[PDB]
C-alpha cells in the first residue's frame, strides 16, 4: 500500500560517467578503480615512498567540472561552491530529465533529501565567517555549508518544497531515501529527489595499508574472497526521482522499480570495529525492510552485500542476512558491486541500489568481480545465498523479482532498503500518424547541435520508442532556454532527418528566417498559446507557425497539444553540459 | 675604491611591467593605484560593504605567471612554489640578462641576497611536513621555504658562490643591499644578485581605513601634503645586480649608478609606533651612510624619503634627515615614490632607490604627485629640501649628484644608503664597418619570435644604440637556449629587416634549409667552433656557415669572435616569459 515508484536516476561511479556507462560496465564485470605512478600523484610527499602504499582510487572524472549559466550560478559562485555542491546539483538537474519533469512546470510540492561529506567542504576551503551579515556573506555560506547542498537545488532548478541535508556516514544514501519515503508516504511531498553525494578531496590520492584493517592490500576489492584485504576508497554521486507507485501509473511515468520498505538502526552499545556487522542488530534492520514493506523472505531472490572484501566483515554480514531471511528462505543470488568500483562513501549504499533497480528493470543479474577462492568459512551452501559467478537471466522460482540493499557505515550506522520490479507494462494502443512538434533548447547554439547530435544516436539504439513518446518527453520533461529548435514531423525517418547536418532543413527552420510567426493566429491560455480549435492541431501550417513561435521565443502550453492522448514518459538523453573547470585559489 | 657599481636592474612595480616602463610613469607622474568596483573583488565578504573599505591597491600584474621550462622546473614545481619564489627567480634571470652575464660563461663567484616575505608563504600553502625525508619531501620545502629563495636562483641559473636570504620587515631591499656591498668590499664574491619581493595575498583586495592610521582614507597616497591620510599598500620586485667599481669599468660595462655608502640600525628601546620615524636613531644611520661613502651632506642633491603622506610621519623623517644634513648643506630635491605607486613594504625601499637610480642615469629629477597642500608645520623654506613638484633637469650647484634614500618599516628597521652618478662615457673609438653575427634563442619559436618583436621595438627607441656593441651583447651576455635564430648583417638597418616578418628573409636562413653545416671547415675549440683566421672572421660566407652552425646546435666559441674589438655591454629587451598561471588546487 505504501509503495513508491523510482521515475528517475542519475550517477556518477569510477569507470562511468552516467548511468547507462554504469549499467554496462556492472553487465561486463568490469573494474573501475586506478591505478597511478609515483609521479602522477602530487601529495602525500611523505607518504608517496613508503612500501604501505597503495596507489589506487576510485576516481570521479570530471569532479571539479561545471556548467554554471545553465542553472543561472556566477563564475565567482562557481568556484565558492565545494566540489560536492556542483556535483549534486548537476545530478538532480539531470534526474528530473531522466524523469521528463520540467522543475518550471511542475505543479506540486518537491522534496529534496540528500547525504554528503562534511570532511570534504572542511578540506576544500576555510569556512564562512559570520562577522558580518552582508549580501556577499550569505553567498560565500550557501556555497560552503552542507545544509545548503539541497537548498540550492530547489532555488536553481526553480523548484519549491522542502530540502532536508543528513550526515550518516557510509549510510547516506540510504538515509535520504528513508527520509524521502517517509516525506512521501505521510503526504508531505508530492515526488522527492534523494540521493547523496561523495567527492574525496584530494582527489589523485592512494592510502595506507595497515594490517588488518579495511583498506586493500593490492588495489583490488575482492568481496567474499578467501584473500581478501578490503576495498578501495571511492567517490561518486546517486540521485533517484522518488513518487507513489499510484501516482506514477496514473502519469505514466517511466518506471525503473519500485521501493518497498526501508529501515535504519544503529550499532549503539553493541559496537563493533570499523566495517562489522553485529548480527543482531543488522538483522533486526534486514528484518525491519522486508516487514515495512510487507515482503517475505521467500520472495527476496537479489542481495546487493555491504562486502568490504574482507573475511570476518563478509562473514558477519552473511550471517545477519542468514538471521533476517530464516531457513525456509529458498536461494538468492548475492553479490557486492564494491568489487567494482571500491568504496563510494556517502554514496556507497547508492551504487548498490543503482545497481539492483537496473538489475530489476533489465531483468538481469550482474556478476561480482574478482572472486576466484570462495570464503569456505562462510559455508555458502549451507545458508540461501549463491554468489552471482557469472551474469544470468532473473527468471525467479519465485514469481516476483525483489532486491535487498544493505548499507553498513562507522559510527555504527546500518540501513536497508528492498526494492521490487516494475509494474507490468499496460497494452498500448496503436500510434495515430499525425504530425508533431519536437522540441530541443540550450543555453547557447553550440549546446543544441550536440543536442540534436545526441538524440539522433539516441534514436539507433532505441528503435522501439514510439514518437508519440518522444515528442511528449520532449515538450513536457525539459525547461525552456534561451537558445531553441523546433521541428514538425510525422515519423521517426522524419526526425532523425531534420535532426541531420545543421539541422535547418526543416519546415519549422525554414519558416523563422522567412517571415515572424503571427500570434494573432492562437489564444492565449494560462500556461502560454494553444490553437484555436481541435480540427487545427492536426493542420501541418497551424503546428508549424506555433513551432516557430516558440522558437522565436513565445512561451507554448504544451500541455493541451497532448490532451487527446495518453502518452508515455520515456528516458531521453541530459543536458549536454559544457564542463569549465573551477576550483577556489583563495583559502 | 669601496664604490659598487649597478650593472644591472629588473623591478617590476603597480603599473608597470618593467624597468622602462617604471621609469616613463615617473617621469610623466603617473599614479599606478588601482581601484575597483565591489563586485571586481572576490574577497573579504564581511568588509566589502563596510563605509570605511577602500577598493584600492597597488596590483603586481601577473604575480601568478610563470615560465617553469626556462629554468628546468616541472609543472608540478611550478605550482609548489610561491609566487615569490617565481617572481623573484624570474627577475634574477632578467637582472643577469640586463647585465648582459651569462650565467654559464660566468668565471667567478656570485653571491644573491635578497629578501622575503615569510607571511605571503604562509598563506599561499600549509608548509612543508618533515615526518619523512624523502626527495619529494625535499621539494616541497624548496618550494616553500623563503631560506631557498636565494639558493633556487643559483641553482636554477646554475651560478656559483653564496646565497643569503633576510627578513627585516619594510626595510628588506636596503637590508639584502647592504648586505651584499659587505660581501664585495670583504673580497667573498665578484658580483651580487641584490633585491627583494613582495606579494601580497590575497593580490586582488582593499584594505579598511582606520582613524589615525598609515592607510589613506580614499586611496591616494600625498606625501608632504598637509591633507594626507597614509598610503595604499603595494606589491612588486626590485634585483639589482652589484659589482665593485673599478672591476666594472675596468670590463666595460654598463652602470647605471654607483653605491657610495650603506648603513643599518634598529630604534630600539626608543621605539616609536608604525610609521614614526625616531629623530636621533634614523639620522645616526643617515649620517652613517654618508660616512661610510666619504660624501659631505653639501653633496647629497637628491633625497628620496620614505614618505607614506601622514603629516606627523613626514616631519618626523624631514627632521631627522636635517639633522643628518645640519645646516651648511645648501638645497635639495625631497621626493616620495609612495605617492606614484603606495607602500611595496619589503620592496618599498627598493622602489626609492630604483627610482633614483634612473634619476642619476639620466640626469633628471621625476616629480612627486598628488601634492597641492605643502604641510606648513614641515618649515621647508627653513630646511635644505625642495618638494619636486614639477620634472626637471639635474644640474647641481654641487657640480656631482648623489642622492640618499631612506627606508623604514615596523620593529624599528631603519635602512639609508646612498648613490653617486655613474661614471662619464669615455671617447669611445670609431665603429668598424664589418660584418657582425647577432644571436636569439629561446625555448620553442614562438618565445623566439617575441624576441625578434622586442629586438626591432627596441632598435627604433635606442637610435644611438652601435651594433659592435648590440652584436658583443648578444653573443655574449646571452644563454644559449634549444631554439635558435641568428644572422649576419653589416648595418643597423639591414638588422631590422632580417628580424622583421617570419625572420626567414636572411642569409643564415637560406644557408640552414640548404645544406647541413660541414664541421670540418671550423677548428675545434674547448669553447666551441671557431674560424680558421682572423680574416674569415670579416668574411660575409665564413660568417654565415658558422653563424648556421650554432641554429643547427653545435657549440661556437663567441670569445675569439670578439677578441680584436673593445666593444661595451648594454642593455637590452629581456626574455619574453610565457604568461602561463600557476596556483595551488590542495592546501
Ligand atoms: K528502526
Ligand atoms: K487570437
Ligand atoms: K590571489
Ligand atoms: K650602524
Amino acid at each position: 500500500p505504501g509503495d513508491v515508484a523510482i521515475i528517475g536516476a542519475s550517477c556518477r561511479f569510477p569507470g562511468a560517467r552516467n548511468k547507462e556507462q554504469y549499467w554496462d560496465n556492472l553487465l561486463h564485470g568490469r573494474e573501475g578503480v586506478t591505478f597511478y605512478a609515483k609521479d602522477e600523484i602530487e601529495v602525500d610527499e611523505t607518504l608517496i615512498n613508503s612500501p604501505a602504499y597503495v596507489r589506487a582510487t576510485g576516481a570521479l572524472d570530471g569532479y571539479d567540472e561545471f556548467d554554471p549559466a545553465v542553472f543561472g550560478v556566477s563564475d565567482r559562485m562557481a568556484a565558492a561552491m565545494t566540489p560536492e555542491h556542483r556535483v549534486f546539483l548537476e545530478a538532480s538537474w539531470e534526474v528530473m530529465e531522466d524523469a521528463s519533469y520540467d522543475p518550471e512546470r511542475v505543479r506540486g510540492e518537491v522534496g529534496v533529501y540528500a547525504s554528503t561529506n562534511p570532511q570534504s567542504a572542511a578540506l576544500y576551503s576555510s569556512p564562512p565567517d559570520w562577522v558580518s551579515a552582508g549580501p556577499e556573506v550569505m553567498d560565500r555560506s550557501n556555497a560552503w555549508l552542507p545544509d545548503t547542498i539541497t537548498s540550492n537545488v530547489l532555488y536553481y532548478l526553480g523548484l519549491t518544497g522542502e530540502a532536508v541535508t543528513v550526515t550518516a556516514v557510509c549510510s547516506g544514501f540510504h538515509y535520504a531515501v528513508h527520509l524521502a519515503c517517509q516525506s512521501l508516504l505521510l503526504g508531505q511531498t508530492d515526488m522527492a529527489i534523494a540521493g547523496g553525494v561523495m567527492v574525496r578531496l584530494p582527489q589523485r590520492r592512494g592510502y595506507l595499508w595497515e594490517e588488518g584493517r579495511i583498506l586493500s592490500r593490492d588495489g583490488h576489492c575482492r568481496p567474499f574472497d578467501a584473500n581478501g584485504t578490503g576495498s578501495v576508497l571511492a567517490s561518486g554521486v546517486a540521485v533517484v526521482l522518488l513518487k507513489p507507485l499510484p501516482q506514477a501509473v496514473a502519469d505514466r511515468d517511466h518506471i525503473y522499480a519500485t521501493v518497498k520498505g526501508t529501515a535504519i538502526n544503529n550499532n549503539g552499545i553493541s559496537a563493533m570495529a570499523y566495517g562489522l556487522a553485529q548480527p543482531e542488530r543488522l538483522s533486526a534492520c534486514i528484518a525491519g525492510a522486508m516487514q515495512a514493506g510487507d515482503v517475505a523472505p521467500e520472495t527476496v531472490s537479489m542481495y546487493e552485500a555491504n562486502g568490504f572484501g574482507m573475511p570476518i566483515t563478509d562473514s558477519l554480514e552473511v550471517h545477519a542476512a542468514h538471521l533476517a531471511f530464516g531457513k525456509q528462505s529458498g536461494t538468492c543470488s548475492i553479490g557486492a558491486v564494491k568489487g567494482n568500483i571500491g568504496h563510494a562513501g556517502v554514496v556507497a549504499g547508492g551504487s548498490g541500489a543503482v545497481k539492483a533497480a537496473f538489475a530489476l528493470y533489465h531483468r538481469s543479474l550482474p556478476p561480482t568481480i574478482n572472486l576466484t577462492e570462495l570464503n569456505e568459512e562462510i559455508d555458502f551452501p549451507r545458508t540461501p545465498f549463491v554468489p552471482q559467478l557469472e551474469p544470468a537471466a532473473w527468471q525467479p522460482e519465485c514469481g516476483i523479482r525483489r532486491a535487498g540493499i544493505t548499507a553498513l557505515g562507522g559510527g555504527g550506522y546500518n540501513a536497508h532498503l528492498v526494492l521490487e520490479e516494475p509494474p507490468r507494462p499496460v497494452e498500448r494502443e496503436p500510434e495515430n500518424r499525425r504530425p508533431r512538434i519536437v522540441t530541443l533548447s540550450a543555453l547557447d547554439d553550440a549546446a543544441v547541435s550536440r543536442q540534436r547530435a545526441a538524440l539522433s544516436s539516441w534514436l539507433a539504439e532505441h528503435s522501439d520508442a514510439r514518437l508519440d513518446d518522444i515528442a511528449y518527453s520532449l515538450n513536457l520533461g525539459r525547461k525552456a532556454l534561451p537558445s531553441r529548435w523546433a521541428a514538425v514531423i510525422s515519423t521517426r525517418d522524419e526526425l532523425l532527418e531534420v535532426l541531420s547536418g545543421d539541422g535547418k532543413s526543416g519546415r519549422v527552420s525554414r519558416f523563422g528566417q522567412e517571415r515572424r510567426a503571427d500570434l494573432a493566429r492562437f489564444r492565449r491560455t494560462e500556461d502560454g498559446l494553444a490553437l484555436g480549435s481541435g480540427d487545427e492541431m492536426r493542420d501541418v501550417q497551424a503546428l508549424t507557425e506555433l513551432a516557430a513561435a516558440w522558437v522565436q521565443g513565445e512561451r507554448v502550453n504544451f500541455e493541451v497539444l497532448h490532451a487527446d492522448e495518453r502518452s508515455h514518459r520515456i528516458s531521453l538523453p541530459n543536458y549536454p553540459f559544457a564542463r569549465r573547470r573551477f576550483w577556489r585559489t583563495d583559502w
